[PDB]
């Protein structure tokens, strides 16, 4: 399915998430391109400012986008399984933290490729880092070890992202992801990420520019 | 229908020439939007000088990308066709001089939207406007009048081109199309397209070229 991924791929992201009862929706709309790794969306919170910062929902709001060299492409889970698309599953704990429970169906629909994702948060400490915005703005590089699974014929991962905090701690999320097709050797993602902010823009917004290669 | 023109769709133009006995290739590549009308399409001549001026190629080397406001959009028949797409044939005639035939097919193939042509060119002159590169690279802007051909299930189009020539005189370009859909399921009132062309170049480019922007609306009604 990479022969779908060649050039610039029109991208439309849709997050319905619940944490704590508090109900948002996220819009991301913008371009990805898999030859060179560049993701570039920015995202739109279509319900008032977010009960949670920006930088935890990063690692839902794509990594069929992956840069994957000329001796990595067999491996390209992701894209093989496009136009059909797959199913993303993650639980996410913050540590000391409430956690995340996301299913997300990354498909073809037309020329465009859009990524459904229901999210549900429970447990959460309001005062704490994530319900009390006091994470940082940023969102460091990260890799993530991608392995086969052989009983749902899809893939898994499990990951630490650290999230700075602003006093200067450090806040911890141990993601566990499941992907499975809706119709690989052990390699590793390395991810970066830019977060930045328009400034004609004043409904609560994330631009965002990630480059991924294997 | 219009749905496949809503933000940047992708562009592909592939020329396959014949002028005079002089054979030549063009390959394009660019973006097109047709929620503004905009066209950004890059040409490169890929077998050496064109025997022709590249003006003279740039009504040949796409209106689907016209932007129809909304109170037109039921006259728009080129985004109508996709994704099928339309045959577009072309017949050039330059005053005192030869004439361009070309057939074109328009259509999407995958994401990209391809524009692969076929031209002849018979009867020109090797002193001339066109053999002799008299053409100043530049584009003027012109209006494109568009009329129902009901027998054919699409459009025909007259308009002429005024091409600057060095000496300060014009080289006039009499074009007339006949636009058939590929498929079936695809008829607008008269009106016209105000086209504008910047025709540059790029100056890491070694090959003959052409870059050109355009903006395309419709009008009249």
């Amino acid at each position: 399915g990479e022969e779908l991924f060649t050039g610039v791929v029109p991208i439309l992201i849709e997050l319905d998430g619940d944490v704590n009862g508090h109900k948002f929706f996220v819009r991301g709309e913008g371009e990805g391109d898999a030859t060179i790794g560049k993701l570039s969306l920015k995202f739109i919170a279509t319900t008032g400012k977010l009960p949670v910062p920006w930088p935890t929902l990063v690692t839902t709001l794509v990594q069929a986008f992956s840069r994957y060299p000329d001796h990595m492409k067999r491996h390209d889970f992701f894209k093989s399984a496009m136009p059909e698309g797959y199913v993303q599953e993650r639980t996410i704990y913050f540590k000391d933290d409430g956690t995340y429970k996301t299913r997300a169906e990354v498909k073809f629909e037309g020329c465009t490729l859009v990524n459904r994702i229901e999210l549900k948060g429970i447990d959460f400490k309001e005062d704490g880092n994530i319900l009390g915005h006091k994470l940082e703005y940023n969102f460091n590089s990260h890799k993530v070890y991608i392995t086969a699974d052989k009983q749902n014929n899809g893939i898994k991962a499990n990951f630490t992202i650290r999230h700075n905090v602003e006093d200067g701690s450090v806040q911890l999320a141990d993601h566990y992801q499941q992907n499975t097709p809706i119709g690989p050797d052990d390699h590793y993602l390395s991810t970066q990420t830019i977060l930045s902010k328009d400034l004609n823009e004043k409904r609560d917004h994330m631009v965002l520019l990630e480059y991924v290669t294997a």
